[PDB]
């Protein structure tokens, strides 16, 4: 009942199409270093997210394991 504060998210990101197609390809690439990916449809575009934490620690580990694995990752921090 009611715990761990809520204030933001750190996950990274690898990019956005608005072809979910590629948007899968790409998450498949993360998945490849054993990332967690996801796909998000937003309106007019589809994202490309792999590796979410309440850390940002953890965003900056996937992401540059994802530059150094052979994709663009980034960490957003998302309230």
């Amino acid at each position: 009942l009611k715990k761990t504060s809520s204030s933001g998210l750190y996950k990274v990101q690898i990019g956005a199409f608005k072809v979910k197609a590629n948007a899968d390809s790409l998450a498949s690439n993360a998945e490849a270093k054993g990332f967690d990916s996801i796909v998000l449809l937003k309106d007019g575009l589809y994202k490309v997210q792999i590796g979410a934490f309440s850390s940002k620690d953890n965003a900056d580990t996937l992401a540059a394991r994802a530059k150094n694995a052979g994709f663009d990752a980034i960490v957003i921090l998302e309230s």
